[PDB]
């Protein structure tokens, strides 16, 4: 069962069908309207179930026409108030009924950021998103908020007529609201059955361009250009993920463009794609984003992990589906470059961290930690290398993708447990037994730091990040001379993100050599945000007062919170900008998107 919900379990009772309908009341960031449950006993002589809540008003519940009795119980911290309902007839297994529960939320919901028209692109309207992943929905709706659980959904939302709503479902129709004809209901459909963290909204001034034959671009007219040409290869990725896959069964491939205060890269919302506007770099460099959102439709959407504690499955299995599809479309050593990269990544995690921390286990035991405190690179790029490192074990790339698609086969629409993917790897690879018990599952799956082994990683592309890197840390001050832009000439952008990372590994420089990096790179006049990021993280940590305006606008100006949590960590740390990053989140604070405001606070001890 899963210890980060308060909600009656599966084994209890299973909801199979939410239809809600609401009212999105922007004078008073409220959402407010009725959500219908369809649930199903597992159950004889049912005769109470609890749902999950969190800062929702409940005005009353019926079932069968008539108002029944419900309690809310005392607020267990982050995992919100369970919410006891009194059925008003006993159920027998497998008998269903309907729960419709009237409810309004708070605007303090930790699921929805509420944006003024200045906080967004065209400065006239509002604007409204959702992000319930991982236990966020509780906040927006009464649900059993685990991913254990999967239903279908249709819903039917009032918005000012000026404004579209979108969902991760297939559009449905749009008319006039008759009881408020300033407004409109847009209505959805969602026919696969979904875990509740993918349920998903947003309001706003959206307009959408066509960019294939599945997919438009959705954005505030600002950006549709340029997304729609950012995003050019999305088709071709989808093509991609379908033959290592299986069929795509979410009918369309929409995306959507957040503002710039959405927390994180991607959000992969079944039909549509929530992404970060960070990624519109003007090159498409960033696309590997979109191969990991497409890669959910299969792991993460399809298969799902049972509880938060098996994430590693959802996201181990998109990294690795991610890294193939840039492999296919770029070459084998592109794949190993950022494979590597990732090893990279996870090195980081592990030393911040700490090599003891539980948090850097494949498998973590959350009971009594918030989720959104124990999230980080680990489960990706720690699931990854365990994934990476098998497929190099039994026989290489080909073979362990015919695992991938079996696998997503075998468990689609099902949530299954780190037991259920270890023991159907044995059942399929029953003639490599032999090699499979060769594998330390025991420090692989459940103990912390780095992996006991390191896979093989061409080197190829990594090279001339490593020699460049190792010039400037050995470099002494007669030696920055010697330094000159056609240093660069020969490197991708990627290239150019891996030497700063590698430089950042070692940090601090000397700040007569970042001072040398910037006469003769100007990197302060990149815009590639994860570029960008690297090199103002290295110019704070190498402590050169310049670039605290630089950092301090990154860190605000956009709200992804992988640049902007280690930014304002590190102003923080730097004692000439310290009081002034804890100045700046003491204003911006009330305007922040609820999650990073929790999470920038509690990294900078405010
Ligand atoms: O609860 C979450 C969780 C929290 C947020 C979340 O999603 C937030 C954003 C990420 C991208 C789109 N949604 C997903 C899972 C979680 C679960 C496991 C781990 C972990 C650690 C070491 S091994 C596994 C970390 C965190
Ligand atoms: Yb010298
Ligand atoms: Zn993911």
């Amino acid at each position: 069962v899963d210890t980060c919900s308060l909600a009656s379990p599966a084994s209890v009772c299973r909801t199979k069908h939410l239809h809600l309908r609401c009212s999105v009341d922007f004078t008073r960031r409220t959402l407010t309207g009725t959500a219908a449950l369809t649930v199903q006993s597992q159950e004889d002589n049912l005769r109470s179930l609890v749902l999950d809540t969190k800062d929702l008003t409940i005005e009353k519940v019926v079932i069968n026409g008539q108002e029944v009795k419900y309690a809310l119980g005392e607020r267990q911290s982050y995992k919100g108030s369970p919410m006891e309902i009194s059925l008003p007839i006993a159920l027998s297994k497998n008998q269903e009924i309907v729960i419709e529960i009237s409810f309004e939320t708070s605007p303090k919901s930790s699921a929805l950021q509420w944006l003024t028209p200045e906080q967004t692109s065209g400065k006239e309207h509002p604007y409204l998103f959702s992000q319930c992943q991982a236990i966020h929905c509780r906040a927006i709706l009464p649900c059993q908020d685990t991913p254990s659980v999967k239903l279908t959904y249709t819903a039917e939302v009032s918005v000012p007529k000026e404004l579209v709503a979108l969902m991760s479902a297939i559009r449905d129709g749009e008319t006039p609201d008759p009881e408020d004809p300033s407004r409109k209901i847009y209505k959805f459909i969602q026919k696969v059955p979904i875990p509740c963290y993918l349920i998903a909204l947003v309001v706003g001034a959206l307009e959408s361009r066509q960019i294939g034959p599945r997919t438009l671009v959705w954005s505030e007219k600002e950006q549709v250009e340029k997304s729609a040409y950012e995003f050019s290869e999305t088709e071709s990725m989808l093509k991609i993920a379908e033959d290592l896959g299986g069929p795509y069964v979410w009918g369309q491939y929409d995306l959507l463009v957040l503002p710039p205060s959405f927390p994180y890269g991607g959000m992969e919302n079944p039909c549509l794609t929530f992404v970060t506007p960070t990624l519109l770099a003007g090159d498409k460099s960033l696309s590997n984003v979109i191969a990991h959102e497409i890669s959910h439709s299969w792991t993460g959407n399809l298969v799902t992990n049972k509880t938060w504690d098996h994430f590693w499955l959802n996201e181990g299995h998109t990294v690795y589906l991610e890294r193939h599809i840039c492999g296919r479309l770029f070459g084998e050593k592109f794949r190993h470059f950022n494979a590597l990269g990732g090893w990279g990544e996870l090195q980081n995690s592990v030393k911040t961290f700490g090599e003891t921390h539980p948090f850097t286990k494949l498998v973590v035991d959350l009971t009594d930690i918030d989720p959104d405190v124990a999230y980080s690179s680990v489960p990706y790029e720690k699931g990854f290398a365990l994934l990476f490192y098998l497929e190099q074990l039994l026989g290489g790339p080909e073979i362990f993708l015919g695992f991938l698609k079996a696998y997503v086969e075998k468990f689609s629409y099902k949530s299954i447990t780190t037991d259920d993917w270890k023991d159907f790897l044995y059942s399929y690879f029953k003639d490599k037994v032999d090699v499979l018990n060769q594998v330390d599952w025991n420090a692989w799956l459940y103990s912390p730091g780095l992996p006991p082994i390191k896979p093989n990683y061409d080197m190829t592309l990594t090279n001339a990040c490593i020699a460049l890197s190792q010039r400037w840390i050995t470099a002494k001050e007669d030696d920055l001379n010697s330094f000159n832009a056609t240093d660069l000439k020969d490197l991708s952008s990627h290239q150019l993100n891996e030497f700063l990372a590698q430089t950042l590994q070692r940090a601090p420089l000397p700040l007569g050599h970042i001072k040398r990096m910037q006469e003769v790179y100007n990197f302060n006049a990149i815009n590639n945000s994860e570029i960008r990021f690297r090199w103002l993280r290295l110019c704070i940590q190498s402590k050169w007062e310049d670039a605290i305006p630089l950092a301090l606008k990154m860190a605000t100006e956009q709200g992804r919170m992988k640049f902007t949590r280690p930014l304002f960590k590190d102003l923080a740390a730097f004692d000439k900008s310290h009081d002034q990053a804890v100045r700046t989140y003491q204003e911006h604070k009330a305007s922040m998107h609820p999650v990073t405001a929790m999470l920038v606070g509690k990294d900078l001890k405010v």
